[PDB]
């Protein structure tokens, strides 16, 4: 049960990147996914049990936290790591694809170029979505939580103080998967400038 | 431990396919699949906990909610993911078992055909599912959700204002369902017109 | 490692069988399977919490329940589908030893039969057991429910009404696993007259 | 990856049983384990949360509910399928050691007895576990349930009406479970008289 | 796939073992394993949230909960099963590095003893273990609980009666557990005895 | 299916690390693991639940609890361990790439250095890590609980007197991970000394 063909296949994929992405990179990925999975997962789950409104208004408490909270966190970045990792999927499908075809051309008929196109399309798309979600990050919510809301909308009368739950751990991980995103963004960065100065001064 | 009778089947199955066919189906799967499980199921959980109605009569709530959602969106969901892919299962079983009495037959009497019209039959079937869970989805709901609801159906008195949970992000995430449909749909006409196109000028 | 023998078991266990029912019989029961698994199991969780009555007396509530359902849909299915698919794994055991004690017998002493009267049997008693099942829901509770029920049982105080959870959903389930057992039987009798029949011919 | 070994096994395990012995017995453990962790399981959930009492006094209920269930019947099956099985563990494992032992003197020094005595005993003591067991069961409660419980125990004065969570039901899978019961009981006797008969005769 | 080192590995670690202690010790293991996380788990889950007390004042519930039980018995277990199997791992990795370095040792440089110590040392901390653990146990607890208890801590004024969940179960699994644990120190005991003879005698 | 492939890598990776620490380091990452995940993430499940004021002010439970408890201690915890761990994988990986480059060098090419270096690092990093979360630890919580908390926070009028959770098993598994971090932390220098004397010496 050797497993050769995968250590082809590997080798083809990673074969214009540098030493160092081939380590980071794919650790971050590991990490982010335990983060996600194990810690922050659980403090989200009475996000909505546990906020409270002073009113007798039947209706305030719904419509008040669906003003707060048009997508909760947690989803945003389920999200946001599913856009960021598909590209490299498809471009390694399609290099599956293109060396079976060609070790078929190699037995059938003895009886640079696309590929690193496809590289640089995928780390450039990978950044873009990155850039993408941070902005929205950052207009809709920003990097922060405040302990206490105010609601005006109906139909509330005239204005509602709504409480939220665990307003200080999820300012935490908010800051903690800024840094991640950043440090990604950075590290895909540099290896299309690694790619571009290879391919211009040779 | 070698897989080689996995890639005899792969290629006979994929033998009439084009090349883009077998990466983005193939990849649409799995983000359908993993958006399926990962987030949406998770805001739904709360869909009768957190809806209420103003009214003291006993027994109110329950019609309305009944009223209001006739099926859940995410069994509708589930329900066309699965009568989209069983048509792909059965060519798969088709062809394993022509392919052993294929065999069978070659050891034994030495000692464009059906399999296209099945081919095609299948991806007819896939769009027309598509195209009828569309439908039936845009006649009942529509593409969107609002916060509060009327309600006329007895022993309400003479008509009830009832309340949802997360009606916007029920919105983001039909809108990213759609999307995803219309995106296979496309897909698989794309390939019906390459085989007839194929069939017909040669 | 080639799975040879599995084939070898897979070839005599279906000896008998149409080529039809190799595939459509055997995607049936995995359609089955995930239908029940994923969406129906989660539509009758609240089943007994969301279920209310009308009046003040301690105790209605149960006792109403009781009455309205002495079992449940999902597990009545699970029984059913339970009883429905030992007979194949009885006959498989069997053919398992009978292929090995004839290897045995093979090497030691070289140094229309039994099989299918099983194979009958064991066909005629899974179509048993589905119109067994079939008659019994009938009479039991019927193919639908209503979302409001009548209970004249002991504490209750000449009569109560109370109010099912999602009784329309459920409707749908039913009609939905009705036609499923219905196309079973169907098939599994299409077996029976081509044995018989080939049988009888020749 | 030839499983060569487990097959010796089990032939060198199984050598002194019938020929049904092999199947039925194996079968009806999967049907247990199946059936007692899938449909059972899930209706004693909401044993003690849905459990009622008519009374203001504290405390009352506490009691009275571990006054009429001193064990629930869900763990009193597990012990009881826990304590049959476990003798065939042991004999499996003194068969192996025994079986590795021999290979050992084999190789080295060439450079009925015990094993049917043990079976039987093991063969005994399941069928002395399921009697205990079906005897201790039908002591403290029966083979059915009532609705309605009458409870004097203290702080509870003179006397409370308390009412129970689906009595039905459950009366249903304990007929089950009894008939499962006296099945193997039976199967398991079989097998004595067989061995006793064989070795008397020769 | 022949696992033949595993055999060695195997005969290495039980070399100065006896025959019966290779099979009931480890049957033992799962069946406590087996026991703890199917059974007693689920028992102990509503402990604090059923657990009541007769009184208005907001806090006495919590403080006396604590008084009466300042660690649960489940988790108890899990560290008592926990602290006893971790010498055997650190043996068994001692085997396996010896093993190695002997291998290299004889490919290298051909181009009772210590082991017996460890053994000992490891089945004497195991028994330690035990023995801790039953002190602890009965100097904190005792085997048995009471369905009433007082308590006479802060804010509590001057006394309060609390009333537990399940009070008549648990005592059975204590029981049970209780059996278990002195079983294994008889059987650990015996090792040691025999091993002392036979490096006594010769 | 040899696995001698992972003996290499393992041979390669524990290089210069002593007869320790190859069995006490990796032992206490499995018990740490399995301690953190079976016992201790259950005490912590209520809470937020049980945690309970004196007062009839809505919202002062929010911003009390939100005071109090900052971070939990299980995700604390779990950050501490995914913290220490990712040094080893970034090596492991390293390694890895090193022998395929080596590998192919050998192949094609024939037709104390940086590794010491990485390692040494790697351990300063794990003591550092863990002695930052020790003292950040002893700054915001101690290694003790208390039944009663005192806030003094808005809109809480001019003081609250609130009760914890399970103030006394809580304190018991702190004390238990203290322990723990502490050998670990003894271990790891014991390295570091080791390295540095033998390259001094030689
Ligand atoms: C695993 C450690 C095995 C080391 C090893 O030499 O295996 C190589 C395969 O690498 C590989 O194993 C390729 C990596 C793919 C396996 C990883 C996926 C499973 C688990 C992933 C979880 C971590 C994220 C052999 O390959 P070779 O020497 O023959 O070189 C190809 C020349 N044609
Ligand atoms: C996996 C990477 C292995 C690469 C490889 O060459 O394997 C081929 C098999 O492909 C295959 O492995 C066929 C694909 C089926 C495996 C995928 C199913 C398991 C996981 C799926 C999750 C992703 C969705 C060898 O085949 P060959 O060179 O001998 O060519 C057949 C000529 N007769
Ligand atoms: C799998 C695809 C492998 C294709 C293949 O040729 O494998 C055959 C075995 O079939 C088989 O693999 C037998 C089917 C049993 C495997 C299925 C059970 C695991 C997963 C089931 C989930 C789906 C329901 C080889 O057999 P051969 O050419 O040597 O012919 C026996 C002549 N003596
Ligand atoms: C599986 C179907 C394989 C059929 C087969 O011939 O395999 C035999 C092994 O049987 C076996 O495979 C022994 C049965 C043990 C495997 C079952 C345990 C895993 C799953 C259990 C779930 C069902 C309950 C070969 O053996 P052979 O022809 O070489 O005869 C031993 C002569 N020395
Ligand atoms: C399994 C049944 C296989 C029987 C068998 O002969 O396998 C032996 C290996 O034993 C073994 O298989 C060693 C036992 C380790 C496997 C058990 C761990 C996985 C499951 C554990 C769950 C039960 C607790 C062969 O070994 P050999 O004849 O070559 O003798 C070593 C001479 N150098
Ligand atoms: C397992 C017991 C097998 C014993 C054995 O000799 O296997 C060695 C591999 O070790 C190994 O198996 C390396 C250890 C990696 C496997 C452990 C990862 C899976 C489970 C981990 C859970 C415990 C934490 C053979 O290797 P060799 O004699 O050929 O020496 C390499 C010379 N080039
Ligand atoms: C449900 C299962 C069947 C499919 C879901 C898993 C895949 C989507 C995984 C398998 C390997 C993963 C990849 C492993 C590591 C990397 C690190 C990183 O890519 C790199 O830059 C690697 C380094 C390099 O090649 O230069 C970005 C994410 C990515 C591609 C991962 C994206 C997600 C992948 C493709
Ligand atoms: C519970 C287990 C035992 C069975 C359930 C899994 C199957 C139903 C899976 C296995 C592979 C899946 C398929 C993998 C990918 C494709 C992509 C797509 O098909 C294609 O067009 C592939 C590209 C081509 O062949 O042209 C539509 C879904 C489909 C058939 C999937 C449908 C569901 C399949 C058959
Ligand atoms: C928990 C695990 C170890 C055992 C539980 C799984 C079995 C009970 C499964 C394995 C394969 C299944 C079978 C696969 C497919 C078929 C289709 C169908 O049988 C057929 O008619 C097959 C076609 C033919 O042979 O003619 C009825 C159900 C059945 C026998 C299934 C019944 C349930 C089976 C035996
Ligand atoms: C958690 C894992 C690692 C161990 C738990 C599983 C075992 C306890 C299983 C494996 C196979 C099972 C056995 C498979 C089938 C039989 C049928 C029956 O035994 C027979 O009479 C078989 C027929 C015969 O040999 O005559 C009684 C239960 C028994 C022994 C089972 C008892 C439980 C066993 C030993
Ligand atoms: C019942 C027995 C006879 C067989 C079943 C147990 C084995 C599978 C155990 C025994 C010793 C174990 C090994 C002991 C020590 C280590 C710890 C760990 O060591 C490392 O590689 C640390 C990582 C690093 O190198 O930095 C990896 C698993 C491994 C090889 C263990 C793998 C599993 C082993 C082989
Ligand atoms: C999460 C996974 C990767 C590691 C956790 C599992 C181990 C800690 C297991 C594997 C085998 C187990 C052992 C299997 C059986 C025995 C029986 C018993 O030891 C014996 O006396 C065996 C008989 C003998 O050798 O004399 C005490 C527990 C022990 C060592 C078990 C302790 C726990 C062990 C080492
Ligand atoms: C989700 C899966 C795919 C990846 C997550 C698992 C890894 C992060 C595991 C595999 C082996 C583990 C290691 C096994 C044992 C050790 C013991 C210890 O390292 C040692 O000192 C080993 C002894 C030595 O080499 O000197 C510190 C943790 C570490 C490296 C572990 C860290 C976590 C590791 C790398
Ligand atoms: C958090 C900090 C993560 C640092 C990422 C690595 C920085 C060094 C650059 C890696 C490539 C080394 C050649
Ligand atoms: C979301 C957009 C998805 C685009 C789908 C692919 C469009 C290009 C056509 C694929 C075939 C390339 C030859
Ligand atoms: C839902 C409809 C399912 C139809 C079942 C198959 C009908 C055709 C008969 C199968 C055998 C073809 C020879
Ligand atoms: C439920 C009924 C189960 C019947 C058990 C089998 C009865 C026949 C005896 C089996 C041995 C056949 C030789
Ligand atoms: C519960 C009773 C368990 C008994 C344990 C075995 C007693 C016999 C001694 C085993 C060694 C036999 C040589
Ligand atoms: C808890 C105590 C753990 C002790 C850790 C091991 C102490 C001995 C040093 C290990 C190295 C032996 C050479």
């Amino acid at each position: 049960g050797d497993w050769s063909a995968l250590g082809k296949l590997l080798d083809k994929v990673q074969a214009y990147s540098t030493a160092g992405g081939k380590v980071w990179l794919s650790v971050l990925f590991i990490f982010r996914i335990l983060l996600l999975g194990t810690a922050v997962e659980s403090a989200w789950g009475d996000e909505q049990s546990a906020f409270r409104c002073n009113t007798q208004q039947p209706g305030c408490e719904n419509v008040c936290y669906d003003k707060s909270f048009p997508i909760s966190h947690v989803r945003f970045w389920v999200l946001q790591i599913i856009f960021v990792s598909v590209p490299t999927l498809l471009y390694l499908a399609h290099v599956f694809y293109v060396m079976r075809k060609e070790e078929k051309l190699n037995k059938k008929e003895e009886e640079r170029g696309g590929l690193l196109r496809t590289y640089i399309i995928s780390i450039l798309f990978k950044s873009i979505f990155e850039v993408a979600f941070l902005l929205i990050q950052w207009y809709i919510y920003g990097f922060s939580l405040s302990a206490v809301y105010t609601c005006k909308r109906d139909p509330c009368p005239h204005q509602v103080d709504c409480f939220l739950s665990r307003p200080t751990e999820k300012t935490i991980f908010i800051i903690f998967m800024l840094v991640v995103s950043l440090v990604s963004l950075a590290l895909n960065i540099i290896e299309l400038f690694y790619v571009f100065f290879k391919g211009v001064k040779d």
